[PDB]
This record gives structure tokens, sequence and C-alpha cells, in this order.
């Protein structure tokens, strides 16, 4: 009898359904059917085929993606595709007229368009070309040009710079509609002072000489981009007469030093909301600002700013967290840390001091999710107290002290890790729940949440799974010091606790992480445990996220530590238990989860045998600033140069002549620089420790083109089969 | 008896003792030895020291070389080095007056500078500073300013840019001084369109953003960098006044397309001799410039130009050989390929056209050693028919017939390869040999080649190996479709023919190369075989040198071809020989040895169980201009494209699945650029072949830095004893 080979997880032999579905108004939404657009009625489940996948056989490009007008009338179609950065790429754009069913030819969108977007309502279109922004007001019309600034790599308007992107919006796009579709609002990146990392990228075989790519790129401590906001009004706007943009100027409390934009939220047609953050990330501020008709002007009162401050740690998980506005725009909710360090919902009216405490427990809020007039929905992880999993909550608006769980008991064997989607004014919801067992999609309505009908039950792979030896996963935790910690692990098939098991510790351990959770997934470790037999665990210890900032600070100011420790102090509770080799212990981890690896494989623990770490961070010096310094603060003398540099992996080298080391990294890395693995070799050449190592051409720090892909894992299988002793 | 351990290799526990001269007159030379500098009379051996030890004990800073006029009468102290390309390097100078006894100091020699030289006679300098030259009459005189254009990357006037230097003149200088130290001799370089060759260096760990390094450097088939040469006439001299210079043109058959300037030989006071040679090394022409005293100018007749050509490969083994003048500097000998292929010595008398063999026979003469009015020395291989060693032979100028060999008895046993050095006008000579037994430095003198004295015997080293088991080296050949082709073997010691040796296979193969010779090593080799009992052996199939052009231009316009081919060949031969185990065959080499070894891995023969790649060339096109074009012409569809597309690694990539492949090199390699390793390892990647590599951070072509060298031969020895199941 079979097992799930390695073959198999890098064929994709057993496929995992979903049922990603897109609203487009309160009762509708639109699916894929054979490349078929379908379009559903929520409350009947009736469907009929909004687009036929006929159209555009004869259009010349391969269409890439869609978007449509919210009024219906016209579809985007984008085709040229070429990626940037996690988010951000370039593309091509047509619009299709729907009543005309025609293509238009008019005022086109031009190519190497760098982002589109429709207006909230209607059929506005707003992009950005050359790091300037245009308007659209209608698809055949000419664009009115906005932003005359932009320049590449230097001023970006609509769209952000590499530090933004990643590690602040998570988003290329910087451009925000008001929900009239009247104002276009919009940010303002500088990048002139800030340095440039550069590195070869070789291209093709026939390129005669390596090009060299330059990116602006602040590492810690090195000067950030600069930012202004503006404000567009999309209604008076003049073919003869340029626009004007109103800026929107930062707090004074802000004004003062570096800090950054961190999130904008129209409130209503005429107020908006802005979140900054101090360069320290211990600081920010809300300001609300409200259009007034008679000046053309957008004001800011001082006294109505909403303030958050830390003193254990840093603000927000990874930024502060998003206000989810009442309809009327006088109020809001917002996740906060309480009293307690447990992040639970707050609500705060306006004009008014404090905020009020709508949950609480020894549990956390993950998201708020929906926001009606008599209630609102969110995620915790409240149920049984598990911190790994996730349901759908509503609470009553008028009596704080009715929650209803809406997801806990739908099936509580199969089912204890939900996400959500709702629909224009939450009428209906979909359910997606992701574990333990297959992913399940389901559809329901607000009203009396009712089960309308199940839209994937993952039934087919099921009947493949059945033919296979598969691994179970056992989520369990730990006490240290009077202190729960929790952990999986993956397990062979017909697990025998009285038979000893290889075991490989998978790591990310970084800053709220969660690596012990109840999702199902078919991955290297399935394989590692199916196959080979090897147990597969990970442990989420201190500075793992959704448990509270006593474990979550932990490690404020102190990354390479704690979290450090913790890993091998679960090694040496594995080893406790009776079922492992305690001679073929291994650890491996990507990104964070590398350098991780890395300060554990040069502790001189003596548990490991032998790790992996793939495009690991060496020091963090080399890291960029807005997730750095979120942790770190800043690397001079008087902040906190000291752990700077007690925490590289370099400064261990020694202790790697009692491990067994495979260092992986892409020579186009442009996240974490193949700079931070060239440095650890060196340090290794220099203290005359032998290693293994790959380095990978041309991939950046996904490594995730198709046969990179899977050459690293082919590479890492052989590593770990050698390091066990296995066939 | 102990073994010779890789350990012995790598810390040099068993060192080679030289005796390193330079000959200051017709019968003294200088020897440093124990940072004492001492004068020797050649006839008497007596001495007496220069310079003491003791002398800048209070300097300042540590010294790195030393430069003594020809007068003696200063001293050029060279500290601060730093070091550039393979010849190159800039440093800070400091001279003493050797009579004042005191270090001069204004005027000084500026800090930076790029290359000094004495003249011939007395005490002027001339360097080059910032790409400028500059000339000092006395030590402590202003110099007085040559050049002006120099420019960073741009113009080089007096030193040599990248591929000059490389490929060229084999080193950094562009300064030649007539005999007289009258006039000074200079080219200029000019890569103003010279593309660049871009890559990062990491640099220390404390470097928080790389440095992207860049260098003017011709691709094959790029633009190549321009020469001017010009004269400067050194008494001549003003204060205010311009210095003036005079050009002299290369020859109309050059200028009509790209040339080189490759050679500059001083004749007489009067006379300077210049080779050029066309981009299309099919062609070099001999210039022959007189002064004319009135006209202040330099004249080359065009009826005095001696032309070479070949119609069969390229000229010259690397490029035209050098002119050896007589006294009177109307007549000179020069090395020529001779009818039947062989390169013999060639009468060549001024004003007479064609010229006159002194020498042949089926061997070849490596070098033109001295000359005087009675006899030519020259070094060649015709002794006992081995083309791998070397002796010292003098023919009768007024008798050709009449050669007789000066060293081929001395030491039968002993030696078989030697080097030497002639005092001026060649009154006395010190031999060098190299092997097959220890190295033995011996002086003589020419009246009737006495021997004088032995200078070292290495009779310390002797006795340290009397007590290790040493390995022994076969010199023998094989035949192929009736040509004898040379190999060498390293034997493990206690050689048993009865059993089967595991057999690596040492490879360059690269045009006009040897690697079956008659000279003694201590290297890794010496390790494998007597440590690890492997068989390490080397063969020169077609392509090599010194044994006539059919065998040297087999390889013309086809690299990666026949070389590649008879590498494998001669494997096979090795098998048919009953004591090695033909399952256990490697193979590696470094540079061309790297490429050779990869084009073999990649054959599909079936013959090699696994190889190693050190800084490979992998495809032509990426390699520079001169080497590359002198063998493969240039990469155009009307010349040598086709061959350029098919002699690269990458298209013989799904081969490698038959084989273990590790690959490895420098992140800094100026010379084989990472890229070639890096498209290597991509055509692996693309194609799913697995595969061993490293890299090497911030290391170049040699890998030298005494921390990585002890790493990748410790690297590559766990890999071979691996490929062979060796404990
Ligand atoms: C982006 O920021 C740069 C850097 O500060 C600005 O450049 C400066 O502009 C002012 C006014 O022109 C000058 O006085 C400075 O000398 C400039 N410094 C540099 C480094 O150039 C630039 O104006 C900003 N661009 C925009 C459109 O906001
Ligand atoms: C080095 O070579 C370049 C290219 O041949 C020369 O550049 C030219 O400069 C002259 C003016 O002296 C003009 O003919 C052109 O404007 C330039 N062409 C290019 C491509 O830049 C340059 O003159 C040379 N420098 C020296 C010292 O000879
Ligand atoms: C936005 C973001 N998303 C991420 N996903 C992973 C991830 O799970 N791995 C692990 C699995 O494979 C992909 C990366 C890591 N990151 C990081 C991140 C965090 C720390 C460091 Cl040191 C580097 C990065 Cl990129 C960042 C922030 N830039
Ligand atoms: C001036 C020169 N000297 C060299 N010595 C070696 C050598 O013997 N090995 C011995 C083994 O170690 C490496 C160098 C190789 N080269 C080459 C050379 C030739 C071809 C290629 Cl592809 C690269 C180089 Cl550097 C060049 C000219 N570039
Ligand atoms: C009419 C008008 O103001 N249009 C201007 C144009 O003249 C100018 O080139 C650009 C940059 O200043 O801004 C816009
Ligand atoms: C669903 O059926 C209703 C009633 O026939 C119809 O009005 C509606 O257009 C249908 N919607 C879809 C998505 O087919
Ligand atoms: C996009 O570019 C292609 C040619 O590269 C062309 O067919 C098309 O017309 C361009 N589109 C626009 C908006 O100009
Ligand atoms: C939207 O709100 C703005 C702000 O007052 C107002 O000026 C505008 O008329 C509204 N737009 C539309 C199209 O209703
Ligand atoms: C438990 O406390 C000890 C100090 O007494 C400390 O060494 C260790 O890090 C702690 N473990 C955890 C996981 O809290
Ligand atoms: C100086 O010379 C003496 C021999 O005369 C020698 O013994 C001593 O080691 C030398 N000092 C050095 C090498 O600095
Ligand atoms: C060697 O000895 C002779 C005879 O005294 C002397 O003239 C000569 O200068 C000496 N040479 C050296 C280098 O000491
Ligand atoms: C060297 O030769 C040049 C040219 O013949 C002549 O001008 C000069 O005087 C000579 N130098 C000396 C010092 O003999
Ligand atoms: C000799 O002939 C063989 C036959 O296989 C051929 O492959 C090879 O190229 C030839 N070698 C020489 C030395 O010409
Ligand atoms: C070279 O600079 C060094 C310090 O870097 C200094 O000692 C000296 O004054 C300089 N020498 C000259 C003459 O340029």
């Amino acid at each position: 009898r079979k097992t799930y080979t390695l073959t198999d997880y890098l064929k994709n032999t057993y496929r995992l359904k979903l049922y990603s579905l897109r609203w487009i108004s309160d009762h509708e939404y639109l699916y894929k059917q054979e490349n078929n657009i379908l379009v559903f009625n929520a409350e009947y489940g009736n469907s009929s085929v909004f687009l036929e996948n006929s159209t555009f056989d004869e259009f010349g490009h391969s269409i890439n993606d869609y978007s449509i007008s919210p009024d219906g009338q016209f579809i985007l179609l984008e085709y040229n595709y070429v990626k940037q950065w996690r988010h951000s790429y370039t593309a091509s754009y047509d619009i299709y007229d729907l009543n005309k069913r025609q293509l238009i030819t008019e005022e086109r969108i031009p190519n190497n368009t760098q982002w589109v977007t429709w207006s909230p309502v209607g059929h506005k279109l707003a992009y950005v070309w050359n790091n300037d922004i245009y308007v659209k007001i209608e698809p055949n019309l000419p664009s009115y040009r906005i932003t005359w600034t932009g320049k590449e790599d230097i001023i970006y308007n609509g769209i952000t710079d590499w530090v933004y992107e990643e590690e602040v919006f998570s988003a290329y796009s910087a451009l925000w509609w008001s929900p009239n579709g009247t104002f276009l609002a919009y940010a303002q990146f500088n990048d002139t002072e800030v340095p440039l990392i550069e590195y070869s990228f070789y291209s093709d075989e026939s390129l005669q000489y390596p090009k060299t790519v330059r990116v602006p790129y602040p590492k810690a401590g090195a000067v950030n981009p600069t930012v202004k906001f503006f404000v567009v009004n999309t209604d008076s706007l003049s073919s003869v007469t340029n626009a004007t943009s109103i800026q929107i100027t930062a707090p004074a409390s802000m004004l003062i030093g570096d800090h950054y934009l961190c999130d904008v939220t129209w409130a209503t047609q005429e107020r908006i909301s802005l979140q900054w953050l101090r360069r320290i990330q211990n600081y920010s501020v809300m300001d609300i600002c409200d259009y007034d008709e008679s000046s053309g002007r957008w004001n800011c009162l001082v006294a109505r700013q909403h303030i958050e401050m830390s003193t254990t740690g840093w603000v927000g998980r990874f930024r502060p967290s998003e206000p989810h506005f009442t309809l009327d725009g006088n109020s809001f909710y917002k996740i906060i840390s309480n009293e307690e360090g447990y992040r639970h919902i707050c609500y705060f009216q306006i004009d008014k001091k404090d905020c009020t405490f709508i949950t609480k427990g020894t549990w956390e809020v993950i998201g708020i999710e929906a926001l009606t007039s008599d209630y609102l929905y969110y995620i915790s992880n409240e149920y049984k107290g598990m911190p790994g999993g996730r349901n759908l909550y509503k609470i009553q608006l008028s009596d704080y002290t009715k929650v209803t769980c809406l997801s806990c008991e739908l099936n509580p064997e199969r089912c204890q890790y939900y996400s959500v989607s709702f629909s224009k004014e939450a009428k209906y919801y979909q359910l997606r729940c992701s574990g333990p067992g297959l992913p399940l999609y389901t559809l329901h309505s607000s009203v009396n949440d009712k089960g309308l009908r199940v839209l994937e039950d993952n039934s087919a792979l099921d009947k493949m799974l059945q033919n296979v030896q598969m691994p179970s996963k056992k989520l369990d935790f730990i006490i240290l010091n009077e202190t729960k910690f929790w952990y999986q692990m993956i397990l062979p098939p017909h697990f025998d606790k009285s038979k000893k098991y290889p075991l490989l510790l998978d790591v990310y351990a970084g800053p709220c992480s969660q690596k012990a959770d109840t999702v199902f997934r078919l991955n290297w470790a399935t394989y590692l445990a199916s196959t080979e037999n090897i147990i597969v665990a990970s442990f989420d210890g201190r500075g793992s996220g959704y448990q509270g900032d006593k474990i979550m600070h932990a490690i404020n100011r102190r990354l390479g530590t704690f979290e450090v420790e913790d890993q091998i102090e679960a090694a040496r509770q594995f080893s406790k238990m009776g079922f492992v080799d305690n001679k073929r212990i291994a650890i491996w981890g990507w990104s964070y989860g590398g350098y991780v690896t890395s300060m554990v494989l040069g502790s001189g623990s003596g548990v490991f045998k032998c790790g992996i770490a793939v495009a690991p961070v060496s020091r963090w010096e080399y890291y960029d600033s807005v997730y750095t310094e979120r942790y770190m603060g800043l690397p001079t003398p008087e902040d906190n140069l000291d752990h700077y540099r007690n925490s590289t992996v370099m400064s261990r080298a020694e202790n790697f002549k009692q491990v067994e080391y495979l260092l992986i990294h892409g020579t186009a890395d442009d996240n974490v620089h193949f700079q931070q693995s060239a440095q650890i070799s060196k340090a290794l050449v220099d203290v005359g420790v032998d290693f293994q190592a790959m380095w990978y051409t041309d991939e950046d720090h996904g490594i995730a083109s198709s046969t990179a892909h899977q050459h690293i894992y082919t590479h890492m299988s052989h590593f770990i089969k050698q390091c066990f002793s296995l066939p």
C-alpha cells in the first residue's frame, strides 16, 4: 500500500479544492467554473453564466484576471502580467462594455500600468503609470492627470515603495476612493535619500553581461522614505486646469521626527481616519479628518485624535489595528490590548474619552469581520481555550453580554479553524473551515444564521486519500514555568509509542507567529511523515502570538534569545517522551525560521544533529527598518546596538563544528538579501567549520519557480535522509 | 613511517626551500637572508651585508618589498600594499638615501601609487598615480608630470587595464625605459566604451550595504580598449613647459581594424621594437622604430616590418614571441614555429627579409635565456625525447651544428626540469632544478661551464621526508591514432599493480598546456595518493603544448572538442590497465580545467562516477576577448557563433543525471565570473538535475585566502572520499 510521496507534494497529485467567490452586492456573487464566470443568487442558490469562456478566444492575449465595475456595466481585463515584489506588478489592460457587448478602444489604459482600481460605486477608474496617478470618469473618455511628480525609484504617487508594500500596507496600492466615489485620497512616498540594495541578475543564458538590480531599501537604522497624504475631488476636474490635491499633514506629534502612515480608512463621504506611527513603533495617533465645503479643505481637530502607546512592546500585532466604523461614522470598534495584555474589541465614540471593552477573557480576538446595526461579527480563538483554533462569533450590540458562537458547533470534529467572507451590508456569509479535517465551504444567511447550502466539501479529494497511508496530527501543549506552550506533530501512519522515531523540528518562531494550529495541510512534512516515517514537530514559544502580550512581548528588543532557547527546550521535552530517537533530531526553517535554525544550531546545546536554513537572516542590521526596528529599536549605542550584535549568527560559527549544516539562498532575494547568507558562510570558512551549501540563481525569497521549488525540496530531502540514515 | 596528511598540505609542514636572487651586475647578485639583504660575488661566493635587518626597526609600518637603484645609491621601500588583480596593486613608498643614511622626506612618492620603477642605470624614477605618469630626476627633487589624461577606469597612462594586464603584458606596468635611461616609452589605454562587469562585494560583517564592484572588461566579441604608444625624452624636461611625448603610430595594416600592442623591446639607445597583433590573432607585425636626432621624431620604415602569419591557428604559444637583440641592435633571435610546425630559434637581420633557423628537430625551444657574441643559450625539451622535461643548452653562433647540453647530465636522476638565470653579459648563471627529485639550485661560470657551488640542496626537507610514505610519479605515454600522448600518475606508496585503485583524473587541458611533466610537487594529489591511496592522473591530449602545432592547433576554433574527448579516451585506457577500479573514477579541474571537467561530466560517456569543477568557464561568451578570441575567433554569424553556441556546458545539462557533481565558485571572481557558475546551476535546476554546490564569499579566481584555501580542499576531500566509499 502507498504513501504521500515527495513526487505527490511536488506534482500536486492530491489537489485541495476551494471556493473563492466575489461578492458584488448584499445578495449575489461571482464564481469561475470551467473558466465560465457564473453569477450566483445567495438566497435561493440559483446561478447563470455571467461571462462565457467563449468570449475573447480571439482576444489576442491570455487573460490574467478581471474586475467588474460596481454597476455591472464594464469589466477590466488584465494581461501581460509581470510580477515585481510580494504584491506589486505591472500589466496591460482593456475594458469591455457589457451592454454594447464590445471592447473599448478609446483613451485606453497604458501598457505597464502599475495599478488600476474602479471607484466603489459606478464606473470611474484610477490608475498609476510612471508613478503618476490618472483618472477616467468614463472608460472611453480621456484621463485626467492628477500628479506630475512621479519618478522611478524616487517619487511614488498612489503606489508604495518597497518597505511600505512589504511591511506597512501589504499591498502595492496607495489609493483610496471615498465611498461616495467623489474623493480619491492617496499617499506620496519620497525615496530620494533611501540607500539602494544592489545585486546581480543573470537572466537568460544569452545575456552577455549580468544586469545589476538597484532597489531603494532601508536596512535597520538607515534613512527611511518620507510620506505625504492628499485628497482630490473627482467631481471637479477640468479639461483645461490642473487637478488640485489638498494635503493633509500628519499630527504635530508625528511631524517632530521619522514616522509612518500606517492605515487609511474612510468613515463617511466626508470623514477620513489616518493612523500614524512613530519610527519608534511604541506610539501612534489616529487622526479624524473632515471635509469643509466652505473652504474645500480637510481639517483634523487635534481634540479628537486617538492615541496608543505600549510600555512592554510595540503597537498592535504587526501594526496598529484597523478601525471598523459604524455606518453614521460617529463611532468605531477596533482591537486593542487590554489591562491584562489580551487583544479584545474596544468601542470608541468620536468626541469622547477612553473606550469601552465589549469582550474580555484569557483569549484573543483575531479580526473584526463585519458590523451591522444589531451585530458585530468577529473571529476569535476562545473556543476550548485553543489559541490555534478560529471560530466566528457575533455580539449583540445592545447587550454586550450576549455572544453567540456561529461556527463552534457546525461540525466539531472536522472543523475548528474558520475564516469568513461577508456580502455587502452583511446579509449573507461564506464560512471557510480549514481543519483539522478537509477544507469545507458553506453559505449562510445573517437573519437566522441558517445554513443555506454546502459549497464545497472536498469529497473527491477525500476519496483519494482513503487510499493513501496518511499521517495524523497531534495538537497538545506542555508546561514550562507554570505556562502552557502549544505544539503540533505530524505523526507517521500507524504511529507506535513503543518505537523510536527520528524527529524534525519545523521552525518559524518569529514574533506573533503560530506554528501549532488546527489547519489541515498537504505539504513537505506530510511526505516526511507518510513516506520516511519522520515526526515533524513545531512549537510556539515565547514571542509567539494569539496568547497575550506576556508571551508575545517576552521577545521585545531581544530577538534571537527566548524564542531560540524555547525551541531547544521543546526538543529536550520531546526526547523525554519515549518515542523519539534522541540520536536523530534535526531542525529546519525558512526566512525568520532560517535565522532561528542557525542560532539553534549555533548554541552548543548538543540536541541537534543537523539542520537546514533557507534564506535566513544572519544579523538584524541587514534586514529592513520597519520590521526590524519594530522589535529591536535602533542599532545605536544610546539605544539597542548592544543586542543587535550579541544576536548575530556569525558570532556563533565555532559551535557549528558539532553539527551538520545546510545553508540555502536565492541570489535575487530582494527581501532577505543574499548578503545575510554570504556573511554566514564567510564566518564559517573563517573558523574552519565544514558545511553544505546551495545557492539558487535568480530566485527570490520564495524560491518558488516551479523548477527551483522542485529542486530545493528534493535537495533538502536527500540531506535529511542522509542525516537520518534512511533509504 | 607516517603518511602525507591533508593537514601537512594545508599547514605546509614540509616546506620547499628556494634561492631567489637578482643579478645586480655581470658578477654579483643580491639575496635576502633573514631580512638581511646581501651582495654576493659570483666567482668567489664571498658576501657583504648591504642592508641590516636592524634598519627600519623604527620605520612605523610593515615593509612589503624593496628596490635598490641600479647605482646602489637609494632604495625604495614599499609598504601599505593593497592587491588589485593578478599583477596590479597600489601602495605607499619611502626612499632611503644609502649615503646620507636617512629617509628622504619631501617631494615624496604619493600614497596610492600604482607603479614605480628606477631607470636601467642611475637613480631616475618613473611612477603612476591616478593613471597619470610622473618622473623624478633625483629622489629629493619634485617630479615632472608626463601625462594629464589619466582617469579612473577610462584612461590609463603607463599602466594596463584589466585584459591587457591579464592576457597581454602579464603585468600592471606599461612603462619601458631606454637602456640609457634617456627615454621613457609608455602605452596609453582607452576603455571609454568597454562594457563593465558588475558584482557584489560583501566586505566585513560591519558593512551594512554590500558594495558593487565595477570593472571595464571586454567579453568575447565586445568593444575592446584601444591603445596608443608614446616616448618622452627624459633629459630635456622643463619646470614650466609641459613635457612633450612623441607618438608612434601602429602600422596601416593594423589600423584598418581592432588590434593589440603585444610586445615592446628596446633595441639600442635609439631603436625600439614594437609588436602588434590583429584582434583576429592570425597576423602580427613587428615595427622597428629609430630615433631621428634632428627631427626629434621616431620613424618606422615599412620595409623593416617583420610579419608573422598563421593559417593553421594563432600566432605564438599565447602571443608573438619576444625578440632578443644583439648588442649592436642590428639583428635579433626569436622563437618561431617552423615549417614542420615545431617552434625553433630563428635568426633575423634588420634590413634583410625572412630568416634563418638556428635549430630544428621534433622537439621545441621553450625560451631564449641569454645571448653573447659567441653563444646563444636556450631552454628546450629535446633531451631524451621528453616534452615534459626542460634543459639548458648552448649553441655556438659561428657553427650551429655545435649544440651542447649544459644541464642534461649534472644529476640525471634527480634533475630533469631546469630554469635558469644569467648575470648581465651572461658571465655566470644560476640553474634551478625542480625535479623529478627535490629542487636544487646551483651556480655556474659560463667560461667553461664550471660548477661553482651549490646554493640550496633541500637536504632539510629530504631528512624530513625519510619519515613519510611518499607516493611516486610515473611519466609515460599512450598512442592514439599513431601519435604519442603523455600522462603522469601519482601512485600511492607500496603500489601493487595487482590490486585495483580508485582513480582521480586531474585536468587542465587548456590550449598549449602541460600537466604531464617531470617536476616535483607537494600538493593535494600528494595527500590523496599517500593517505587515501588514490591514483591521481593527468593527461595532455590534443590542444596541449610543447609538441608541435599539429597537436596544439588541433583545437583551433573548437574549444570543448578534442581536448574533452581526449580526456575521456585517456580514462578508458587507464581502465584497461589492470590496477584501476573502473567503478571508481572521478575527475576535477579548476578554471579551464573546470570547464573541461564539466563538458566531460555532461558528455554521457558513463566513464566517470563523479567530478568537481572549480570556478569553471561554462560559456565562451562570458570569458574575455583576448584569451577567447585567440582560439575561437569572433562570436558572429559570419565567424564562429555556431561553435560558441555548441560548446556551452549548459546544453549538456541532462547528461548530469548520470553523475555526481560538485560546483564551486568565489563570489568575487573578477576573472571567470560567478555568472558562469550561476548559469551552470540554473541549467541543472531547470532540468531537474540534482548536484552539490559551494560558493566562496568574497574570494576571487584563486580562492587563496588561507582560510578559504583550507576550506575548499577540506570540502573537496570529503566529497572525493564519499564518492569512493573511502573510510
Ligand atoms: C523629496 O525629498 C527630497 C529630499 O529631501 C527633496 O529634495 C530636496 O528639495 C528641496 C527643495 O527643492 C531642496 O532644498 C533640497 O536641497 C533637496 N534635497 C535633495 C536631496 O535633493 C524633494 O524635493 C522631494 N520631492 C518631492 C516632490 O516631494
Ligand atoms: C577615449 O576614447 C573615446 C572613444 O573613442 C574618446 O571619446 C571621444 O572624445 C572625443 C573628443 O576628444 C570625441 O571624438 C567624442 O566626443 C568622444 N566619443 C565618445 C564615444 O565619447 C576619447 O577622446 C578618448 N580619450 C582619449 C584620452 O583619447
Ligand atoms: C510580510 C511578511 N510575510 C511573511 N511570510 C513569511 C513566511 O511565513 N515565510 C516562511 C515560509 O516561506 C516564505 C517566508 C515571512 N514573512 C515576513 C518576514 C518576516 C521575518 C523575516 Cl526575517 C523575513 C520575512 Cl520576509 C514578512 C515581513 N517581511
Ligand atoms: C594568465 C593566466 N594564467 C593562468 N594560470 C592558470 C592556471 O594554470 N590555473 C591552474 C589551476 O588553477 C587555476 C589557474 C590559468 N590561467 C589563465 C586562464 C586560462 C583560461 C581560463 Cl578559462 C582562465 C584562466 Cl585564469 C590565464 C589567462 N587568463
Ligand atoms: C435566479 O432566479 C431568479 C428567479 O428566476 C432570477 O430572477 C434571477 O435572475 C436568477 N439569478 C441568477 C444568478 O441566475
Ligand atoms: C501596448 O503595447 C503593444 C505593443 O508593445 C501594443 O500592441 C498596444 O497598442 C499597446 N497599448 C497601448 C495602450 O498603447
Ligand atoms: C459625495 O460627498 C461629497 C462631500 O460632501 C459631495 O460634495 C458630493 O456631492 C457627493 N457626491 C455624489 C456624486 O453624490
Ligand atoms: C523558566 O524560568 C527560568 C528562570 O528561572 C528560565 O531560565 C527559563 O527561560 C524559563 N522558561 C520559560 C520558557 O519561561
Ligand atoms: C637579523 O640578522 C641576524 C643575523 O645576522 C638574525 O639572526 C636575526 O634573526 C635577524 N633579525 C630579524 C630576522 O629581524
Ligand atoms: C668579496 O671579496 C673581495 C676580495 O676581498 C672583495 O673585493 C669584494 O668586494 C667582496 N665582495 C663582496 C660582495 O663581499
Ligand atoms: C643615451 O642616448 C641618448 C640618445 O642617443 C642620448 O641623447 C643621451 O645623451 C644618452 N645618455 C647618456 C648619458 O649617455
Ligand atoms: C583518432 O581516431 C579516433 C577514432 O575514435 C577519433 O575519435 C579521434 O578523434 C582521433 N584522435 C586523434 C589523436 O586524432
Ligand atoms: C599618505 O597618507 C598617509 C596616511 O594615510 C600619511 O602618513 C602621509 O602623509 C601620506 N603620504 C603622502 C606623501 O602622500
